């Protein structure tokens, strides 16, 4: 079936959008060349709809039948428990789009009468009717870029007091199923230094090692209403309360496998036979699916001691070789399967025989090496597009700060400390805002962070070290001064003077500054202040940051105020 149908309607905004990055003396600190960095709009929204919609031909076989009877096996030993509607509340994000019904996200999230009653009206009709199709808002969405453009990417997402509902009965199996279901390959249950770890010691762990990422193009629009009710079947060996597995079968028949698409006018657009990129399941779907197929092609492939590392889409596969050209012929057969199962690839895989060469999450492993010498790995990417974001961010608020989730996760890399945490430390300090709060998103969840805590946070997900990293590779030098020279980013000695500055007034003002001062900035100097454990590191609360992916299913997961 096609993966859209389109009435004509166009795909509107629902506001003024803004294309192109501000002149602003601040964001023109950072980068210099503006004329590069550009933000998506409506404008694009045909190109992508063009590039969206397409026949899918799916053909499966025995080897896919056996994964998914084995992914089902372990699926069994789940038990799931149904949200309150207090606990589903909770989970909203106080910026998420509001109800059409007459109520918003800080209504949802304060229990008043109207969004409360209103949410027990859908999760009742969710009960009663198993056929409806579910409205869907379809928008483009606004991302920022740098030049070589990219069109709009789509966003699909039902009304607010479904996304609710949708916590109530599926939370806690999004949460905690794909893990039972795939384990170690389940690649959100890590932190950045646990994704390294499981990396380097599962390329240690092969005799000869191969590995390569395989990018499937348009991976929603590949996914059929068969692999939605695949999913659905293997959330059903959950031990679930009844009214959960209503909700989610009614909700796999009128929302997840497809419906009617309105635009932000209330047009009907169109209707969807695919994956939707803003419902809860979205990653946990996308997850299970690109383990399904790949699991499955391995086998058709005839791949040895195969092990999968899997985020949504994206996927990295590290195995036993065989020879180059044995291979080369398995990943050609590995490719040729995936397409049976409709997730042909964008870029043909190749196979790597060099960790270091992967690149998997949009990231590549790098070495530098601790105070001591040791050799440390990490996870690196090219800092194009969180320095174009960074600029944007500085210019516009922005109600995500992407600047912010790159420095928590890319933390040791030498871009994010030299350029990031310099640049935003720096306004932050001029502006008396370092200890305001600010959202950002890890793994699709969006959390409110201050700036004024990022050494304990970076010293639990990175350890110590992240504070310690020199001696960066050549290659991962090359990459950034590159990036900068493109854009029109000041060279690194420019950002180290800028760090000795703000690093100095962080320590004269004492306490949180100070802290911040004394680790993030210890890199700038030659007489090295002494990095121990920090106290408040111990005592952070990080459950729920490294569990599971969320994108696209509107989760907030920093804690409520009481009332
Ligand atoms: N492009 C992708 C990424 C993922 C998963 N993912 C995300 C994500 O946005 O979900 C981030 C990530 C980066 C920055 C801020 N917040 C984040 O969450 C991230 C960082 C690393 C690491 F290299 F830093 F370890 C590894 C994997 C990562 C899944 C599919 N496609």
């Amino acid at each position: 079936s096609m993966s859209y149908t389109w009435t004509g309607a166009l795909i509107t905004p629902c506001a003024a959008e803004e294309s192109k990055l501000p002149i602003n003396p601040l964001s023109n600190s950072l980068l210099r060349h503006h004329n590069m960095v550009y933000a998506t709009t409506s404008r694009s929204a045909s190109l992508r709809q063009k590039k969206v919609t397409f026949d899918r031909l799916q053909v499966l076989d025995d080897h896919y039948r056996d994964v998914l009877k084995e992914m089902k096996a372990k699926a069994s030993t789940v038990k799931a428990k149904l949200l309150s509607i207090e606990e589903a509340c909770k989970l909203t994000p106080p910026h998420s789009a509001k109800s059409k019904f007459g109520y918003g996200a800080k209504d949802v999230r304060n229990l008043s009468s109207r969004a409360v009653n209103h949410i027990r009206s859908v999760w009742e009709d969710l009960l009663e009717d198993t056929e409806t199709p579910i409205d869907t808002t379809i928008m483009a969405k606004s991302e920022v870029f740098c030049v070589q453009r990219k069109p709009a990417r789509l966003i699909v997402f039902p009304d607010l007091g479904v996304r609710v509902c949708e916590k109530m009965a599926l939370y806690d199996v999004v949460s905690t199923l794909p893990q039972a279901v795939m384990g170690s390959s389940y690649g959100f249950q890590y932190s950045p230094k646990q994704r390294v770890e499981f990396l380097v010691n599962t390329w240690k762990s092969k005799k000869c090692p191969m590995g390569f990422s395989y990018d499937t193009r348009c991976f929603d629009s590949t996914v059929t209403e068969s692999d939605i009710r695949v999913e659905e079947s293997i959330y059903q060996c959950c031990d679930l309360a009844p009214e959960a597995r209503q909700a989610i079968r009614s909700l796999t028949e009128r929302l997840y496998i497809g419906g009617p698409l309105t635009n932000s006018k209330g047009q009907n657009c169109g209707y969807r036979r695919c994956r939707a990129s803003g419902v809860l399941t979205t990653s946990c779907g996308n997850t299970l699916t690109c383990y399904l197929k790949a699991t499955a092609a391995c086998r058709a492939a005839k791949l040895q001691d195969c092990t999968m590392l899997v985020n949504g889409d994206d996927l990295v596969v590290i195995c036993e070789s065989a020879g180059t050209q044995e291979d080369a012929a398995a990943l050609r057969a590995f490719t040729e399967a995936m397409t049976r199962y409709s997730a042909p690839p964008g870029d043909p895989p190749q196979p790597e025989y060099d960790l270091e060469l992967i690149t998997s999450c949009s990231s590549n492993v790098s070495v530098a090496h601790d105070a001591s010498g040791k050799r440390v790995y990490y996870l690196t990417r090219d800092p194009t597009t969180p320095l174009a974001r960074a600029a944007w961010e500085t210019a516009r608020h922005t109600p995500i700060n992407s600047w912010l989730g790159n420095i928590i996760m890319y933390a040791p890399t030498l871009w994010a400390r030299m350029i990031l945490m310099t640049h935003f430390f720096s306004i932050l300090l001029a502006q008396e805002q370092l200890g305001k709060a600010l959202d950002c998103q890890i793994y699709g969840a969006c959390y409110s962070i201050e700036p004024l805590d990022l050494p304990q946070i970076i010293e639990r997900l990175h350890g110590l070290s992240a504070f310690t990293l020199h001696s960066y590779s050549p290659g991962e030098i090359n990459r950034v001064a590159s990036c900068l020279r493109k854009l029109g980013v000041p060279p690194l000695r420019t950002w180290r003077h800028r760090a000795r500055s703000v690093r100095a007034k962080l320590l004269s003002q004492g306490g949180r500054a100070a802290i911040c001062g004394r680790y993030l900035f210890n890199w700038a100097v030659r007489t090295k202040l002494k990095l121990t454990p920090i106290p408040a590191a111990s005592q952070l609360d990080l459950s729920g940051w490294f569990v599971a992916g969320y994108s696209g299913g509107d989760i907030y997961h920093s804690l409520s105020r009481a009332r």
